[PDB]
């Protein structure tokens, strides 16, 4: 009856969003912090958001499936079902979700014990460690680093130590999360990758979550592969997208997981008493939107294809003005993030008002306040013990208007040089 | 690496609610089952969720605020103080969830640790004792009894032992979870019964989480009184609301939590890291029903007041030809379900067919398959060693078309005899 946090809640803190998204309503800066575009995604989806709002039928705006709207578990197994080239069962081996955020959730609390080792590569996406401890397991973390330094690189050039991979699988590891394309790095897995990742968890029977949520940004020459689909991985493999990402309606909150029916019931136990169903007109329209893309699966005008070559440009005009300002820009393989290390300008800023301990979240909040520019700190994506890793670094979002592409460019080009 | 259930979920069986879903869109039956409406909700609020996703506002559908989209926990406030009589500060006093199951989920994550013990009023909305098993408290369950037998009750008549529930409070306590108006029996808790538990909460230092969920739906001559406005309950209250009740939208899915910042900062940490925000679109449109009602808060045409009278004329058919037919129906005081004893048919029926161990589900079923009339089975809502108390009962809703209730009564007359 103290009514402290529960010990698995144990010194949880507000997270990077909660104190970013504030600060951020706060100082009106230009925001290129979180993830979602400053224009309108695509209209067929809007449009059936209004027309499930509209419609006659009653049941339109009343509770739906809870292991997800009929309609829309249909559209996502019979594009996924092509994609990896099975049948999959849209009322066993599909769930949907509040987000990819509460479908990694229910796959964490699903399968996810008190002592359970699960093993996480940094930088991860921020929720991946406190969703694991919450479940009562042992995060077992392994960082990527570039294997080239100065100038722009690539997010290929950010690899694993294989040895050091293999040494963390042992009889108590549960599970292994990978995300691909990556948040923050904008890497995509190759084959190669992905093979180590699926050769241990076959030799130590763990289960692989796939974190897909910018399965349809990678740019090319690259090429988003499906993890699921290696050899013996099916069986062992849950796999989670967003529509949020999928159709660039980050405000509507609906992802996915998919995989065997063995793997998913543990999802199901959970989502059904934590939510227990998800938005109906909301569920609609993304089936609608399913659908839509469905017809033209090939066509420069789906959505799926159309996306890489809206973001391509707007990758290289970032990387090319992050590089004219002084820092060393990671370029993405996919995805709308690019990570820089800014530390060579650290003559430019003052970061002595700024009060916290680490370093990129004093120039982050310190660009936001001081030049009206908002981007994340990446130290938010490592764990305590490797911090340091992220303290040189700021992660962008590129997935904006060129007109404040541009606007971020002058900015950083009248920060610079005018001393 | 068994993948079987973690320790949490040991005992998981699927809710009554993803079975009898499936058993609906099987067998197309008349569904009085799950609550929701026949029928339209105001259009004022259909026309807001239009009107989101129409909007000119690129970020109307892209993420917003974690804790609530400011314009409707501006509106939350602005009700709730009214309503409770203090100031309630919208950003830090008030969470939006997904539903109220959600907020149900972050009260029961945030504040049960493992060996808290939780005192459930049965019969239970059902989620509340798997979300308690789940956080590692322990369950502590006391019945509502009738003190009335023979012909038509009121929920009223169903009530506590009061020495029965003064046992229950130990220093293991943790937290009481009430429901008013209560869901199956539309029991409003008045004053006095309220004061019971406010003074055992107050001896024993526990957290009250007070589902309010159809605090809107109360029939003259009762009244809704709220538990966190007696005297020193605001520091030790939980209150809880859903949207999808409040505007009779089941498949929107938002709710909240509001009481004192201290207490929701634990629901904020579990919140943050298992879904983190909800549906933009959605929030925007319950605001702006809000704000529509908050205009008009003393006119009979407010929804929050003319819902009452709508559901009161349902109420007093449906009572009616229960108790024609031979049941003997509790009339609720709030609410839209009726739950009825239909042991005194129990001639008249065939439960030779179905399977499963208790008696009101095999009931439910029956009627579903054979006569096309789907309800809820009271053991549903009551604990293993209860279940046998909600055995003789059915819960219908009644929140359905005057034709449909006309024709539901017909489907009861064709099976008992009443042609
Ligand atoms: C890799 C990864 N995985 C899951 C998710 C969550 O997807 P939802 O469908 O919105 O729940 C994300 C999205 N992350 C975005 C926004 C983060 C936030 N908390 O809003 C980002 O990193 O800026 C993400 O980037
Ligand atoms: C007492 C009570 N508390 C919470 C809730 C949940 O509210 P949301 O806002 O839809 O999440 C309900 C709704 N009860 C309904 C719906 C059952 C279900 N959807 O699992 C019922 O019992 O028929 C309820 O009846």
């Amino acid at each position: 009856n103290k009514f402290d946090l529960p010990k698995r809640y144990q010194g949880s803190t507000k997270s990077v969003w909660v104190e970013y998204i504030q600060l951020a309503a706060q100082y009106k800066p230009l925001n290129l912090g979180q993830g979602f575009p400053d224009y309108h995604a695509p209209k067929y989806a809007l449009n059936a958001l209004a027309a499930a709002a509209n419609s006659p039928d009653p049941l339109a705006n009343q509770y739906t499936r809870g292991f997800g709207h009929p309609r829309l578990v249909q559209a996502l197994s019979k594009l996924y079902s092509q994609l990896v080239d099975r049948t999959i069962n849209p009322m066993t081996e599909v769930l949907v979700t509040v987000g990819a955020y509460e479908a990694l959730y229910a796959t964490i609390q699903g399968h996810v014990d008190e002592g359970d080792e699960v093993i996480i590569i940094e930088p991860f996406f921020d929720c991946y460690e406190p969703m694991v401890k919450a479940a009562g397991g042992i995060p077992r973390f392994i960082p990527l680093k570039p294997n080239k330094t100065g100038g722009t690189i690539s997010s290929a050039d950010w690899v694993l130590d294989n040895n050091e991979l293999e040494a963390l699988f042992n009889e108590k590891t549960k599970m292994i999360i990978i995300n691909t394309p990556h948040n923050p790095l904008g890497k995509v897995m190759d084959r190669a990758e992905l093979e180590v990742v699926a050769n241990l968890c076959k030799k130590w029977n763990v289960l692989c979550v796939s974190d897909e949520v910018y399965e349809h940004m990678v740019f090319e020459p690259f090429e988003h592969i499906r993890i699921c689909t290696l050899p013996g991985m099916w069986e062992r493999t849950i796999t989670i997208g967003s529509a949020g990402k999928t159709f660039s309606l980050t405000g509507w909150k609906i992802g996915w997981a998919y995989g065997p029916e063995a793997l998913l019931k543990n999802l199901q136990m959970v989502h059904q008493n934590c939510v227990y169903t998800c938005a109906t007109p909301i569920q609609e329209a993304i089936a609608v939107g399913f659908e839509t893309e469905l017809k033209r699966l090939k066509s420069p005008e789906c959505y799926f294809n159309s996306i890489s070559g809206e973001l391509m440009a707007k990758r290289d005009y970032m990387a090319s003005f992050l590089a004219e300002v002084g820092m060393n820009p990671t370029v993405p393989q996919g995805g709308y993030f690019m990570v820089a290390d800014w530390s060579s300008l650290d003559s430019k800023v003052d970061l002595t008002q700024e009060t916290d301990a680490r370093k990129d979240y004093r120039f982050t909040k310190w660009m936001t306040k001081s030049v009206g520019l908002q981007g994340i700190p990446p130290s938010a994506f490592y764990s305590e013990p490797n911090k340091h890793l992220g303290e040189d670094f700021v992660r962008y979002c590129f997935f904006k208007k060129d007109e404040n592409l541009q606007k971020a460019a002058e900015i950083l080009r009248k920060w610079k040089g005018s001393s």
